[PDB]
């Protein structure tokens, strides 16, 4: 079976690159691309990614790639990749969906199905049974997906499963897990510093700051489809289990607060939060963020307040806007990091960012503006 995968982590426009610092910090060498960081590695690179990574989506094996501008190319070209190293006789591989892109093979179902009959004749051909009897699937998920950009098509294999952001402590729009895990990552929050978000919704952004200040690794309660494969070595995956477990810093004195004007996100946070067990380690309620008031110094904000031109009609968005910029105006010594669609955010906040980064919440364009403190001489 295959011992050496090409690999790739997908991530969100916007946040490639913290997913290649994580990559990095766990010592892989990547290629950033658009939506894509492509890596290699063994199969305890797989365990450890999947475990590891707070801001990608999936960790993908890319099987092979190929020119198929006809169907019979598309199903030579599939029956060609080496499946016997990746797919035990008896295991269940379902296709798709399938994508395609300026593709003259522009029909998904039929790409799917073509997909799925190629790699059917490629084991039974490997297996040494007949071509017209099927093959047994009552083994394990292999999930594979296929895609066509302009006539090459891609054969990947997914080892996650369920989405990365699904840390499975989600009880109930929130912004993606692993988007709020980016967004931390971006800013200068260390476990020392208190932090704050004072539009908290459903508890993400207090959630994903506790795990990073534990060092609790995202998928520490949750399973990845790769660990259910015939050929995954047991001994491996529990020793990597064991090691994070180990890595982790239940000690650390954390500062961690959210809060929100709607009673009914603050119950659904104090939910999640009690799901990952974190119920002592932040502090959850319900207020409104004109009222905010610290004395601590040295803190970091982060907010994903309402969206413009969406739920809140323009005036009261920006009264709101107009109001965070009162109410954080004397926390001199936070650094801020507010995520808004409002290109006009600056002015209405009443400070001009010393840094923004354009990132994506789902299909939405959204700008991180970064404020940062300053300490008093
Ligand atoms: N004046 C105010 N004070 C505190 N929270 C407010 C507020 N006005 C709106 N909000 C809250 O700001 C949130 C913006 S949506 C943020 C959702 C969150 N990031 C998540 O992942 O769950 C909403 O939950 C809304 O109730």
């Amino acid at each position: 079976m295959k011992k050496t995968f090409n690999l790739v982590a997908t991530a969100a426009a916007g946040i490639e690159a913290v997913v290649g610092k994580e990559l990095r910090n766990l010592g892989l060498d990547c290629q950033v691309e658009n939506g894509r960081v492509l890596f290699k590695g063994n199969i305890e690179t797989i365990a450890k990614s999947n475990l590891w990574l707070r801001s990608a989506d999936r960790i993908k094996i890319v099987v092979g790639e190929f020119p198929a501008r006809t169907f019979e190319e598309l199903f030579q070209g599939v029956y060609a990749l080496d499946w016997e190293n990746y797919l035990p006789l008896g295991c269940q591989f379902p296709v798709a969906k399938a994508k395609s892109v300026k593709s003259k093979l522009h029909n998904e179902p039929s790409i799917q199905g073509i997909t799925k009959k190629a790699i059917v004749k490629k084991l039974q051909h490997y297996f040494h049974r007949p071509d017209s009897v099927p093959l047994p699937e009552n083994g394990p998920e292999f999930k594979i997906e296929i895609s066509l950009l302009k006539d090459q098509a891609r054969v990947m294999i997914d080892t996650t499963g369920p989405s990365l952001f699904k840390r499975g402590y989600r009880t109930e729009a929130p912004i993606k897990e692993n988007m709020a895990a980016a967004i931390i990552l971006l800013s200068n929050w260390f476990p020392d510093k208190p932090f704050v978000d004072p539009t908290c919704g459903s508890g993400t952004f207090c959630i994903e700051a506790a795990m990073i200040g534990m060092n609790i690794a995202p998928g520490f309660n949750r399973d990845f489809a790769f660990e259910e494969w015939p050929w995954v070595d047991e001994a491996l995956v529990t020793r990597v289990r064991n090691e994070a477990d180990e890595q982790a810093d239940y000690d650390i004195q954390l500062d961690i607060s959210g809060f929100d004007f709607d009673g009914r996100m603050v119950e659904i946070a104090r939910k999640n939060a009690r799901e990952v067990g974190l119920e002592d380690v932040v502090k959850l309620k319900q207020m409104r963020l004109q009222d905010f008031k610290t004395n601590k110094i040295n803190g970091v904000l982060i907010s994903n307040p309402p969206y413009g031109e969406r739920l809140l009609d323009d005036k009261a968005v920006d009264i709101l806007y107009n109001e965070m910029g009162e109410t954080f105006a004397p926390l001199k010594t936070w650094s801020q990091f507010i995520l808004t669609n409002d290109t006009d955010f600056e002015q209405k906040f009443g400070r001009k960012a010393d840094k923004k980064r354009k990132l994506y919440n789902g299909s939405l364009k959204v700008d991180l503006y970064q404020f940062y403190g300053q300490r008093v001489k």
